[PDB]
């Protein structure tokens, strides 16, 4: 099958072009682009990606936790667990002026941690040892290698029976036997292990099976297309299942989101639109001599024999798009002040949008304007005698087809639009909606049939379209009533065509529910648009008559129609996750306020948009873009009830858990500027130098005195700037020997060790920004409160002695701001208990075990 | 924004003060600090419009 041809230019083509979803979502953009102004591929695959999120790391070995420095020493050597260190690194800047900046690094900050501690283990190395089953070393959650080239041998020895202890217990958990031993592990990370693997010991094959049942319901449904089951192989003992994801969805979730018609209508496209082909009722017939096809003259003569080109294909498969979607798309003539053309095809066209478009009854896709233009125009062509000469008898009014006409005298009024029954058009005294059978998806029952027919037709005929006859036998033109007599039949089965694709392949989540599809009238006629938003488009005048000379049959379906359920699983559970965030970012305001930053809802859920599937990001931002919405909403969207439950919506819930201390997240207030003259090493005795070495850091080990010590707050701070007296103030009290606090909001603080002398700015920075804007100003000059902050830990190299040009600072110096924390960071031990971390129950799965989901597993489809 | 209210900025505010800034005190800019800022902005509808 090839499409009609069509003429490009100068030279006849035959092409379908480019892609109709593709067509539909340039076309949507394009017009909320025209909306706000005063990619396609890329969103398509953005959406499509959404399938292959993960979750859970099957991983070979567990992170490794911990890491050790040696100084000229036998007895101690210095440990640092790494989690620190990865949690400060993925920070942001803070300061007050941005709560959205704020927010969206708190949102990062507990995301990283749901990440990093999301992990399980399948297939662990053993080793033997006289019969007994050990764990190898790098398996271990401690790597250690530099400690041992230089340690003495009786200690070599005593840590190398205890690292060979470390044997492998054999247990019977619940799926037999498995592989138990011990480590050491970070302790956010390992509660979320232990939450994943509560879960992962749940069991509910009921619910699988659930949701199997499901899929086949949906699956006979959509027996059309949907054929896939690989339940055979399924069933073996072996084997372990993660319901990381339920499959049964709730459409109220996603369909409680305000102002989301346009996200999911262009999610709807994304995901079930099928691609077609374009043809002729008698196909070739555009090869034929013209003499042949330009029988006679007047108006249908004169369109008839015209060849349409891009603009008019563009606008013929826009019109068949919003004849596809009655409830979203919405038509309107596109009127230029440069127009000109003969008015046979205005007229014509008025003639045929009366039998094309539907109004009235229960749903209608037209507009005011264009109901009273296409009535004027079948008024105006009614009226239009050229070759006869007939009486008329007109009425009281000037409306259009306030008039008789006809030897007998035909009432013509009545295709006069009016919304309220539809008279003019095919919700005429013809049902258009009804109800068979209880639906996979409960929020989606109707059935929406054309002209009242089932593809489940020869010679019928329905009303709209007899009185069309009776209107055009009572005018005598005889010629076109031969002509649409003869071309019923083609425009009944393209309806049929239009009728299967709309029931059959759209029945999706994404479908506007009935409640709403009811009420989509009253609120247009209203022109209060409280519920939801349709969307209108310009479509041409003869593309009219081309949409009425072509059909649209389907030759290529949609590839995503086999994850759909899947991808849109995935969007709800995400919406549960932003929601639940939502509420958790809500309640940790409301329990500190002292030292937090208050907001609004609009800068909550950008923070917590602002991290999200960019498939998400872009739908809601061009839904938010067309349609606005206000502080009422949020606090709407908050209060409503359901939840999509998942594996990601409780990892979620147990890493706010675990971060309800907000301190443990590399947040703090504890920052102080005290005086100190940075310690050297002397340098001069090479022996005694290179025995001992030195090391230092800014941490302070102690909280800083209660008294001798002043505080600055923001707004003092601000109000001490626009003074001017701030340098001066500040070099007061330090040379008073006084502490200073900046307190009041949270400072990210980042955190480094260095083997060399660093650069000055992490030497001695400062916490804070000033500058002095241009004299003549308001304010003075200008403070920024809270800047790049580093704690650092210096450990000098030793071997550099032979060159000290690396190392010697030139001039002393002083040395600047200290910060103070309370967990245990970087610790000098004991080398008898670098082995006392080991405190962590590890379990792990045989190697000969087959761990998959089934629903993610699925994907190949073949 | 200030402390979670909108504020306008202190130009919107029909009143030329620049001038007197040097002249008063800590407390006395203090105190007229206070009095500008708390200038809030409030949200209202006309003929169903934001």
């Amino acid at each position: 099958i090839k499409t009609t041809p069509y003429l490009e230019g100068d030279v006849l083509s035959s092409d379908s072009g480019p892609l109709l979803s593709v067509f539909a979502l340039q076309e949507i953009m394009q017009k909320v682009r025209q909306v706000q102004a005063d990619d396609v591929q890329k969103i398509l695959d953005d959406i499509k990606a959404l399938a292959a999120e993960q979750v859970y790391k099957i991983v070979k070995v567990p992170s490794i936790s911990f890491r050790h420095i040696v100084m000229q020493s036998r007895d101690r050597v210095l440990r640092v667990d790494t989690y620190y260190e990865e949690m400060s690194q993925v920070g942001d800047v803070i300061t007050e002026d941005e709560p959205e900046k704020f927010y969206s690094t708190i949102i990062k900050k507990v995301r990283f941690i749901r990440g990093k501690g999301s992990f399980i283990l399948h297939d662990i190395p053993t080793r033997d040892h006289r019969g007994m089953e050990v764990a190898e070393p790098e398996v271990l959650g401690v790597e250690f290698k530099n400690v041992l080239p230089v340690l003495t041998a009786e200690h070599r020895a005593m840590i190398q029976n205890a690292l060979d202890g470390s044997i492998i217990e054999n247990g019977n958990v619940a799926t037999r036997d498995v592989d138990v031993f011990i480590g050491a592990c970070s302790e956010p990370v390992y509660r979320i292990y232990n939450r994943l693997q509560g879960y992962i010991e749940a069991v509910q094959l009921q619910e699988l099976r659930n949701s199997i049942g499901w899929l086949e319901r949906l699956g006979h449904r959509k027996r059309i297309t949907y054929s896939q089951e690989v339940l055979t192989d399924f069933r073996r003992q072996d084997t372990i299942w993660v319901l990381a994801l339920q499959l049964p969805v709730n459409p109220q979730v996603v369909w409680d989101v305000p102002r989301s018609s346009i996200a999911n209508l262009i999610m709807n496209i994304a995901t079930c639109l099928p691609t077609g082909e374009y043809i002729a009722p008698n196909p070739r017939i555009s090869s034929i001599t013209l003499t042949q096809r330009i029988t006679t003259t007047g108006p249908f003569a004169i369109l008839t024999g015209s060849t349409p080109t891009a603009q008019q294909l563009n606008d013929v498969r826009k019109i068949y798009l919003a004849l596809m979607f009655p409830g979203q798309i919405i038509l309107d003539l596109k009127i230029d002040p440069g127009e000109r053309m003969d008015p046979a095809v205005r007229m014509v066209a008025g003639v045929v949008g009366h039998l094309l478009f539907t109004a009235g009854g229960r749903f209608t896709n037209l507009t005011q304007n264009m109901a009273r233009q296409l009535d004027i125009a079948l008024n105006d062509y009614l009226l239009y005698m050229y070759n006869t000469r007939v009486q008329v008898n007109y009425g009281p009014t000037g409306e259009p087809l306030d008039f008789q006409i006809g030897r007998n005298q035909y009432d013509c009024n009545v295709f006069r639009a009016d919304f309220a029954t539809g008279t003019g058009y095919n919700g005429w005294a013809t049902i258009d909606v009804e109800y068979r059978e209880p639906a996979p998806y409960v929020h989606a029952q109707r059935y929406i049939r054309y002209c009242g027919i089932d593809s489940r037709g020869i010679g019928m005929t329905y009303h709209c379209y007899n009185e069309m006859l009776r209107m055009l036998v009572a005018a005598g033109k005889d010629s076109e009533a031969a002509y649409f007599r003869s071309m019923l039949p083609f425009h009944m089965v393209r309806f049929a065509r239009i009728n299967q694709i709309i029931n059959e392949d759209l029945h999706s989540v994404f479908s506007l529910p009935d409640d709403m599809f009811n009420a989509l009238l009253p609120d247009l006629i209203a022109g209060a648009h409280q519920n939801a938003d349709p969307v209108v488009l310009d479509v041409s005048w003869i593309s009219l008559w081309f949409a009425f000379n072509r059909s649209f049959e389907p030759t290529h379906r949609n590839e995503m129609l086999e994850v759909a359920p899947l991808i849109e699983s995935v969007y709800a559970s995400e919406l549960s996750v932003m929601k639940v965030d939502m509420r958790h970012l809500s309640l940790m305001q409301r329990r500190f306020p002292d030292v937090l930053i208050q907001a609004r809802p609009s800068h909550f859920w950008k923070a917590v948009l602002n991290d999200s599937p960019e498939a998400v990001k872009a739908v809601m931002n061009l839904s938010h873009s067309h349609n606005f919405i206000n502080i009422r909403d949020m606090m709407r969207w908050v209060m409503l009830p359901s939840l999509q439950p998942s594996l990601k919506l409780a990892l979620e819930e147990e890493a706010w858990a675990a971060a309800n201390d907000f301190e443990d997240l590399m947040l703090t207030d504890q920052v102080y500027m005290h005086r100190d003259m940075l310690p050297e090493p002397r340098l001069d005795d090479i022996e005694r130098f290179r025995q001992e070495g030195f090391y230092y850091t800014n941490m302070l080990e102690a909280p800083p005195e209660i008294d001798r010590v002043v505080q600055y707050t923001y707004e003092i701070a601000r109000l001490q700037a626009n003074m001017g007296q701030f340098r001066a103030a500040l070099r007061r009290i330090m040379d008073d020997d006084d502490w200073v606090r900046f307190g009041g909001v949270l400072r990210t603080v980042r955190v480094k060790f260095y083997d060399a002398r660093p650069p000055d700015d992490v030497l001695q920075g400062l916490p804070f920004s000033y500058d002095t804007n241009e004299r003549g100003g308001l304010a003075y000059a200008t403070i920024k409160y809270a800047t790049e902050t580093t704690i650092f830990y210096l450990i000098y190299n030793v071997e550099f002695s032979n060159t000290p040009d690396s190392l010697v600072l030139i001039n002393p110096t002083y040395t600047m701001t200290k910060v103070f924390i309370n967990k245990r960071i970087v610790e000098r031990v004991r080398v008898g208990q670098i082995l006392a971390v080991l405190n962590r129950r590890f379990v792990a799965y045989k190697g000969k075990m087959r761990i998959m989901d089934i629903t993610q597993s699925l994907k190949m489809g073949t």
